[PDB]
């Protein structure tokens, strides 16, 4: 597989791992989203150390009101990050 | 890098690999898009060999109408591909 294909796989893999920890196995609850950001985006985003930060991040990502981040919403988050990086440079 | 950070960097790098080839170096024109797909998505998508298909794929991705695929449009393309992959293993 190409680097682009490996990237696509990485995206579905990391989501599956974190979303599958608790509750709805196809969505990220707050604790799951928090750990994904802290463990997997530590070089891009400041570490989350306040519950009010996780609350605000979920509020931003959650567009259908289940209080969770589904795959579509996670993809929007990834696009936000990749764009912010494409713009940082 | 974490696998996710690697993925983010790869997306940026592959886009610039191809977008820089010709023309504007910040958008994918049809020929740039065609070979990104044929070379870098050869395991996920059928190889493009017609003009009609190059045309239709660009028509689909070109949300702002300028005839090229910019980074935001490319990210939407990637979102399409990844979502299809996710719906599959699920
Ligand atoms: C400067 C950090 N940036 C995100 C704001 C990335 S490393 S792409
Ligand atoms: C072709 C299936 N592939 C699995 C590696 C994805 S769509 S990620
Ligand atoms: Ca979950
Ligand atoms: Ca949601
Ligand atoms: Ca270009
Ligand atoms: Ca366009």
């Amino acid at each position: 597989m190409s680097e682009l294909e490996k990237a696509v796989v990485a995206l579905i893999d990391v989501f599956h791992q974190y979303s599958g920890r608790e509750g709805d196995k196809h969505k990220l609850k707050k604790s799951e989203l928090k750990e994904l950001i802290n463990n997997e985006l530590s070089h891009f985003l400041e570490e989350i150390k306040e519950q009010e930060v996780v609350d605000k991040v979920m509020e931003t990502l959650d567009s259908d009101g289940d209080g969770e981040c589904d795959f579509q919403e996670f993809m929007a988050f990834v696009a936000m990050i990749t764009t912010a990086c494409h713009e940082f440079f």
